[PDB]
């Protein structure tokens, strides 16, 4: 029934700090400085020290991943491991094997590369110094060591990418406490956002500029999560239309249109929290946008009226224009606390379609977390993830809608290929195509991984 | 100025359990089951799974030790790693090439190989079915893991031991919760520690009819602290009297003498609480007694009368004949809880010349615990552990004074090489000459390591 273009792209999504472990790893970064002094964090105290052990387990880690039908494999690049002194990018002679090591056991294990370069992971000497991406000065370092990445193995990577979600470093960094440091300053976290645009920016003008070869291509990675308006009441309607605006096109406008969107930053003038830029700079993001683009996307947002009026006495931040809104007769993933709804993906598709030029794009990230697996694992020690292959169905036969209606997806990346370390969470939720036992780092495909492997060669289902 | 005899081994001690990890191992150890269901019990919620990483990284752990100047490596062979069907030992074909790995690089970096059989290391699934030790059919199960290491490993090890202080094992899962199943019942570890008892001997005739050339020698380590009356009160030596025979004859005389010791047998008896044996088993146990001893010394261990008689109806325990007794002006390392008593080395000589037949022995373990050791990082990360290097200094003069009056003793092994996960207490007190970050698996010598190696180049400081 359901198919899909010819030569898409089947493939898995992960991070370096969320499946390396920290393996003579040179430098800390946030999240490592955090486990390291408040454990107390920790789903289980489990800290990303060991995380899947992708740092010892690479080889086979990749076999069973392309067993598993993973055709591209998308990944981060740390920072805090590739790199010796921060402020001249020199190299630490470890860590730059290593990532040869991956990249060159990828292509033997004939799996696609897809290289991001920061994910979360911020090296908390930076903060400590600069207080981290609030300097434009760790602005020019995050270049630096981009170009490093690009010199020492863009001659087997093609698919790069910035960033992956710019703005969970700001909502977790700088808004909600999710991240160390923990800071809770919304004019900051602004500024953040500004500055992270900033790099993606002057990080594809040095990709290009250190590009001859034209299959080389490098994007960021978004969510772009539709803020669906309450009802047709028009305070609910403004407050959707913000928070569209603030969730999605301050990253989303920058990258692919080359400008921010001016009703958003006519906003943040008129409340005295707009970010201090240039025109240097603002033309540089102007002359530099991604290539293409990676969408993540996992559950639905619904945005209603803020309670009392953004013109109250309070600290400035976003969700002054905004409520979190819970729809009646939701479809909830319960456990998780999720709604399920795959019609976002076809939203998704066409906003892209229409409004941002049918840009190249894939979702980068899709999947669905389940804690205590093993509730589920037949008489061979493999879960039974139905739930997860019902999951992937739903959401790809939206997107199928999209592709048909002329969207142009080029690829599908499932989170996760293996099991690996969610923040705070660690491992209480399981995304994986492949299950770790992180006890023994013992790895066995799921019911879902022959599944995934019989997908990609239909090219349907 | 302090000189020690030609030939002299100047060592170190850990297990298997405490530095491997549980990377890829097939079965649970109870302590292994312990942390995946109860991490809490756990300091800093660190437990066995990665510990020192020492099934990765054992080649360049092992370069490390030979600077630090460890002539002899002792460590265990785990059971859950090695065999892959307890009842037939058959063997897991990883776990066979990891310790031959190991073993061969251990001679590659010149380092003697010390191979200890067990290290409080059960398997659960042992302790499940059959209740473990208190278990004949279990210590057989155990007898036939050991001959399949004699017969893989014995072409290139000389030096074996049963069991590291089976004492610890009896205390700590039949008496005072130290280790999980945390059962408290006094008969049951009577009955535990005869079995051990009989295992150890069995070993022994396995080994000596596997054994080839006549540098192949087997033996025990058990910790041999003395029980210092408190006061020359009749009680408190009566208290003395029977935690002597309880805490070191009940495995001294079977493993050296061949026999248990009559006074306990009788105490037992009268008690009620005496072991099942029979003729034969201890006809095996006259039969075999080992070739050579290891000594555990770390602090000593005083005994007063106990507030109660030992006719209260109470549930039978060892200790209802003596009880603890802290002795006004002791010497202490505060932060530890423990006396610190350097003559007790001199004790212990003297006992196994005197009583013991001077038998060959070595003192197996002997070390000192500091946490926070990175409060004494110099400018270029070496930890200033001179701490560490007068109790050595200490401890070494009193063996030499022993065996200046005439005890056999061939060595000296510290505890431990590389900082080692100490069970719940994990990585709160670190004892090496070689500190592990645990965080990112790196290790470095410390001052004492220095010390070690030109201790063992000048045989004496």
């Amino acid at each position: 029934m359901v198919e899909f273009p010819e030569g898409f792209v089947w493939g898995a999504a992960t991070s370096g700090p969320q499946t390396e472990g920290n393996f003579h790893k040179q430098h800390q970064n946030v999240f490592d400085y955090w486990f390291a002094t408040e454990p107390e964090q920790f789903d289980a105290g489990v800290g990303p020290d060991t995380a899947s052990n992708f740092y010892n387990d690479y080889d086979h880690d990749l076999a069973l991943m392309a067993q598993a039908g993973v055709q591209g494999l998308r990944t981060s690049i740390q920072w805090t491991r590739l790199i010796d002194d921060f402020e001249t990018a020199s190299l630490n002679a470890d860590g730059v094997a290593f990532y040869n090591h991956v990249i060159d056991s990828m292509l033997a294990h004939h799996i696609t590369p897809y290289i991001n370069l920061h994910h979360f992971d911020l090296p908390v000497a930076l903060y400590d110094k600069y207080h981290g991406w609030e300097s434009k000065h760790v602005v020019e370092l995050f270049v630096k060591f981009a170009e490093q990445c690009f010199k020492l193995f863009g001659d087997r990577v093609d698919h790069w990418y910035t960033f992956n979600e710019p703005k969970v470093v700001v909502d977790g960094q700088y808004l909600y406490g999710w991240h160390y440091p923990q800071v809770i300053n919304g004019p900051k976290a602004v500024q953040v956002a500004y500055n992270m645009n900033l790099a993606s920016a002057k990080t594809v003008a040095r990709f290009h500029e250190l590009c001859v070869r034209p299959e080389q291509q490098i994007g960021i990675i978004l969510n772009l999560t539709p803020a669906y308006a309450a009802s047709d009441d028009p305070a609910d309607l403004a407050a959707a239309e913000f928070a569209e605006l603030w969730s999605n096109n301050l990253f989303l406008d920058p990258a692919v249109l080359g400008h921010f969107p001016e009703k958003l930053v006519e906003r943040l003038t008129m409340d005295g929290v707009l970010w201090d830029a240039t025109p240097t700079e603002l033309a540089i993001i102007a002359a530099n946008p991604v290539d293409c683009l990676g969408v993540n996307y996992y559950h639905p947002f619904r945005v209603q009226r803020p309670d009392i009026s953004p013109k109250s006495l309070q600290p400035w931040m976003p969700d002054i224009y905004f409520k979190e809104y819970d729809m009646p007769g939701r479809m909830m993933n319960v456990d998780r606390g999720w709604e399920i709804y795959p019609q976002a993906m076809t939203d998704i598709a066409r906003n892209i379609q229409k409004n941002y030029g049918n840009i190249p794009w894939m979702i980068s990230e899709n999947g669905m977390g389940v804690a205590g697996e093993e509730r589920f694992l037949d008489k061979q020690g493999v879960v039974q993830d139905d739930y997860r292959i019902d999951f992937m169905k739903e959401h790809l036969t939206a997107l199928a809608k999209g592709i048909a209606a002329g969207s142009n997806c080029q690829g599908y990346f499932v989170w996760s290929g293996i099991d690996c370390w969610s923040w705070n969470h660690a491992y209480h939720n399981r995304y994986g195509l492949i299950r770790n036992d992180i006890h023994t780092q013992t790895k066995t495909l799921k019911k879902s991984a022959k599944w995934f492997a019989e997908l990609g060669e239909r090219n349907g289902f």
